[PDB]
């Protein structure tokens, strides 16, 4: 009966996946979805490796990009729950190597909270400050290094790329997406925890049963590793140039499968929703994080912009769209959290759709309720947020 | 046993089709192959219409381009066999509307034979004579209107586009591929036969059992008609702009399926090979064209260039590669004839691979022997000659 | 009957291949053999790609190394037959960019013949002249950059690596294997022919029917491309680090399959043996190279050393062992030519075993007679010369 | 139907075996698995003897190492059930030859229970106490003779190697893996039982139907005996030097096949699970050991470390991982027992995966339920625990 | 198995029926097909009566038009077999009421054979002889009353409409389709047989089991009688004006269902094919008509034109296309007989597709072999010949 009921939504999801794959022309794509904490459908299309004629499989491993930032935020929250990390203390307390910076001749300080929400003013890959300022001013008026090859031994050495770069804007003033901030966050994690960042992340993965997740390293052998392709100026499929992501481990230097992302999403959803089911049953296992911490996360922050959805705002390393209803019989906004990551030669997305719970459902139902959708692709510059949202809505509607 | 033996080559052909489709990113592709005058495999991949989710089928209808030129040449040969057409007589005898032209102040004349081999010097879509001359000179040194919307009532009116254009080169001097020459050939056919060109072509199709072949007209309903797509500057799939091909009926204004192309190729092969099996059996039916005419066709012409194969030369509206062997244990050139046609939003190819016959095979075998491969695609600027050649070679090798 | 007779030697060859694979521990290996100009056996063992579980196939593509030097020598001989190249003229005539060099304050000149036999004194990857001199002196007494990543646009720019390096020894005095000499030879070929080296090599491959042979480039897609593996300090299989071979195109920057190597060997054997069968039949096709040129090649040069066989001497870009018989009932030396190439993460070998022809065999036999053996492996530092010789001897013995 | 259902998991297990064999480069490997007390799959890969070209077979005999310790523990438990052995009595009661030892000038005693769990402080092959202490201290801070040739006539004489060696740590204080402790245990068994250790072990094997199990002796003929290989400094396969294991009979001086290990595991599982099925049926045969004794075994001991799995603890001569579940939707720990043994030139593993039984399954099912996996290899320093666990999980999932 | 095999062709036939119905816009359509003398599929689409919302059914009764002419020819053949009718005798022998006519002042006579093939020159509904002559002359050069309301008591009185009309052309000279000739034929039948035409036709229907066939009369009640519709000048569906067909009983004044037409076609096919199966079995029942008479029928007559198929010729009240094959691998003409009838407000078609029989099929097969297709529509001016031919070809191809 579970599969019999879940026989129409799977077809529509497969049709949407074919539609987006044909629209973008990607060689292959893998989709994985979990319903109420239980995986119900996993499928792959196309070829993981065009040269060797390797078909896509649910066990295929690809890049995840911003999922690394999400996991870094999870590690930061775990450290903060232990009291070893303090958010508003200036970063120079933990990392004296970072020099003190002044904006417009004024003494300013940057905190971990500003770094999480990309409000510290740390520059992005773009170097010309004038171009960035002009673009931001134009956007405001309208509203009113990537291919590096060097390998970095330690996270501290990675700071050399941007330690001397002056701040583009005043801290906590303007939203500016950046990735070096997460490198600084990884350095903070290493300093506070006293252990290597990779070891801590591996321990977290083992605790979360995310076995297949691992960093990007060329020398070690990694099974079911796929390839990445781009279209050239002649509209012909070519291979992605080889790059090194040793300095972007917290900012996108990770690989994983759909199952690990589904497990991570289910764990996050359980941690969020456990704080409400406690009054109904005391036999439920405690969540991975305290409910207060989960409420602190996924909370929209003012003056932040959600790039892949204009209706939402940037939460703590997440994109959250709040429930909204303004006029009668008009558009009803749904509550969901998602993050889109785009690396070179690949694209990915992870979406969480919590269920709306009344006072009667929680009486005789398990705490983890919702839909988790994960889609990974081996083509760069692909937007999969809308497709994931549509698939999640279809599954929610078809849930018997 | 026939299908059991033809179980390995089909898999390899399908793999090659998938490879080329993924390399070019075409939404859909259809393949049709005939062995020894009998169709053995037809298959389609992708979606004929992305918007309406229509899968590709062997009955799908797409543009054919240069197959129209091939059929026009067939009609010209049929008229010439009846004695109503004379090749070397100047075209002004049949079409007085075409003005006499002089090159470098010298009286020159153009014949149908020059028009067939693209040696008359008639300009192509390019208008600047200086650019064409510079390109041809550069090519020689190295060796050493499309989106028109107007509908044309009659073929005579189509001459207005290029009747006043001066000749780019001396007739019969330099090879220059052009399509208006075939419009002039269609006018010649209408004048000589005394009937409409479309009626004559329809009669030829009915004789050749090519029922699904028809010209491109928007108003009439045509079943299983597909769509055409292009990639924009943002590497996103878009729709092909609407165009009118009333003036390019002989030059690419036709639609057909794989089966009709296979039938046409089989008929041409039978007409070519009937002249040799006559001494073995007098019960064989006569070919559609006389063997002498078939020998006159498919004969390479000097000073002509085969664009899609540097090892061949342009025959009479065909691309023929002659059998060649120069050194021992070196490359052995195979004998085959093919023509590649590329229109807006679509691409197609038709290849004929005659079999090598000894004095013993013809004693107890039917006259039509060879492999015919036809591939049609709904993506512009695609080269399918190599894939068709590989598929034909695979079938020839696997022929039990 | 041909396969029935060739049923015992194939088993022994497969057993020897398994033995060497287990002895070295290579993940995969591919073998290809041709008898009397006709391929009789092709087989692959292991996995081409351990990560994606891709089994080895006869169509697998791997590095060839010194086969590139052999092909460069073939191109040089082809140019010399046309009279455009003169061996003993100093290289400064064709390449003025190379500065004149003096040894021990004496004016000396280097010729193409010295470069071919590695007698010009050009340094190898080793930089310390003292160590090289000490090693050579120790060897005489006993007898009595690789991981570069930069891409080079043109062959002329590749000379920057060693244009200012002083000569280690007097030209034509001591044998010293080197690869930059073949880069200089490629520059000479480009200067003399007036065309790009890659275009000339592609034309040669097309003439020789070596379609799958192509240079090493990461961006273009190459089907059936394999991977390369090395053993680390912990005796665990790891991946080979990514390297660029733009400056070693003539010195090992090429990829090919077993079939192309077999075709090249058969062509060379036919060119060698055609000069003797001419008196018996005038219907034989001329060889790819003149018999006098083939006799000039494969001729041992004094003061040269064959690294992989102490019983032979270095010919013109080949390793030739002459027929020898000194005492009665003692070891009888066979005549064969072979070249072993070893790149990073891969190893390969190509062996030619000419047949001994009497005055009676040539009366009623085809000119190309002999055994060609080709073995390619994806493990570095592997010696496959002995295995190839044993397989060739087994096939020669078992030839009914 | 049993084989039809067991058609997918076998393929995955074979693929994993190939993967690990290629990763380590072992010449050969043998796998044997039993499902619910019935053997379902046995297979061998590679060559048992590279020199004589002997392929691996399920009947191949190799070293087992720590399986000897497991069998010694089984014999000790059997003796203890008869009341002839007392655990907490000092060993000097049974073996007066062992001198009394004092730690830090304090009278201390060692018991059989301490010896079983490696808590007696008996030194390992390492002789320098300072190095061992430094290594243990470093490990604690981070957390916060082999090639002997002499033959020993009797187990008592084997004590001469370590009878005078002072204890490294206080008894029952720190975990320290050692093998001489099991030699002392064998001496205890000989003293208490009054018969030879080998005779008692042979009787146990005969009772357990482990016919092929036998000690390592060069003089007697043993059928299907394999060879052992190591990689040298030049990454070339070599032969293992000849060694004598007369003093390590309880510590690794035994040989067996996969079938005997499967039978032993099935017997242990039946003995463990018989104590629960008694209330459902009185017709079941009694287990080889009392259920209370089986519960006493496989019980994790505090302050012990499981070397091959950080998630488990060292039980009585076993490695047991307890079932664990801390957070919701997080990693769920499975309950299993396994032991990994590594000798010179060979490696082996034995894993037991008990099934989770509810109150309904035991009503109509046989007592022995679970999966037993045994893997033996002829390459030293190989970790096969993860592969065995994955194979067992695959079989459990695929169990129809 | 019969229905399982006949599961694909039915779908294609239904699709074609939907296609033609949508193309013409008919309110309803009914199809009936018989395979090898056994009905296999009957279906109706749309509404028989739009006003009363009556869906179309296989039992729906509609007009048949030229099927009345076919039945009249059958009756004439039956009378001729009895010797009571003589073809070449002038009609004045049987019907003295018809005056003798002279063409161009020359004595001419008309026979029943001329009337059957429409060669007697009797005028059609058109009255202006000049227009008819001009149209026929134009057609030759290119190649090189309906709404009457009066009721007629007897067939003799019906001759008053055209008894005084002069002949348009010389008898037996030019083909001219007409319906008054069949009225004269009905008068001939009444005179020769001595009984009423309606009684004879009713007896024939009873013999042929065509129960539902009956003439068009308003007063009597006829069950399942449908309605007829036409499109007005405003492209809106309207009702067909009431008309009387008392004088067109032999020329289209009849109603029937699909089953009766299928039975009639099966009887005709059996009568045609019985003459060949006689030598194989003497137990077969005699056909309704002698085989010689059936051969005389369905025989193309020179100087006759088949209006609905240019590839055929008009036989005796039938349209027969002969088997033809002129060139190799060209169009192969199939042998079939069909007749299309078009009345006011309705259209119908009946097609017979005989099977090709070899010397082996007739040994162990029943005489009636072939496909019968009948389609009736309630929209005027509809051509259903092509659809019926396609359906018959599909059934023939799909016949297991």
């Amino acid at each position: 009966p579970c599969s019999r009921c879940f026989a129409r939504a799977i077809e529509s999801s497969r049709d949407l996946l074919h539609r987006i794959k044909d629209e973008v022309g990607a060689p292959g794509i893998v989709v994985g979805v979990s319903v109420d904490g239980k995986e119900v459908w996993s499928e792959g299309l196309g070829y993981a490796d065009v040269e060797n004629r390797v078909p896509c499989k649910p066990e295929t491993v690809m890049r995840i990009a911003s999922i690394s930032k999400s996991l870094t935020m999870v590690a930061l929250a775990k450290l903060w729950e232990a009291g070893k990390l303090d958010l508003d203390i200036p970063v120079q307390h933990y990392v004296p190597e970072f020099p003190e910076k002044e904006y417009e001749g004024e003494k300013v300080s940057v905190t971990t909270r500003l770094l999480i929400s990309h409000l510290s003013g740390i520059r992005h890959y773009e170097k010309d400050i004038k171009k960035v300022k002009e673009e931001k001013a134009y956007k405001a008026l309208k509203m009113m290094e990537l291919y590096l090859r060097e390998k970095f031994e330690n996270s501290i050495e990675s700071l050399r790329l941007f330690k001397n770069d002056p701040l583009f804007f005043k801290p906590g003033s303007q939203f500016l997406y950046s990735t070096f901030g997460y490198t600084l966050l990884a350095a903070i994690v290493e300093r506070a925890s006293g252990c290597k960042y990779l070891d801590y992340m591996q321990k977290i993965f083992h605790d979360l049963d995310m076995l297949t997740t691992v960093q990007e390293e060329n020398e070690p052998v990694i099974y079911n590793r796929a390839r990445f392709y781009v279209y050239n100026k002649k509209k012909r499929l070519v291979n992605t140039p080889y790059v090194d992501n040793s300095y972007k481990w917290a900012g996108g230097g990770f690989l994983s499968t759909v199952g690990d992302l589904l497990k991570f999403g289910n764990a996050m959803l359980y941690g969020y929703q456990v704080g409400l089911f406690k009054n109904s049953n005391e036999n439920l296992l405690p969540g991975y994080l305290k409910p207060e911490t989960m409420v602190m996360m996924w909370t929209p922050v003012p003056n932040t912009e959600m790039s892949w959805d204009k209706e939402g705002k940037y939460a703590m390393a997440w994109g959250v769209v709040e429930r909204k209803q303004t006029y009668g019989s008009c558009r009803k906004q749904r509550h969901y959290a998602s993050h889109t990551g785009g690396a070179v030669g690949a694209s990915s997305v992870l979406l969480v759709l919590p269920e709306e719970l009344d006072t009667e459902t929680i009486n005789n139902k398990v705490p983890p309720r919702g839909i988790i959708v994960s889609i990974i692709c081996n083509m760069q510059s692909v937007g999969l947020n809308s497709t994931a949202l549509k698939i999640a809505l279809e599954f929610d509607k078809d849930r018997s």
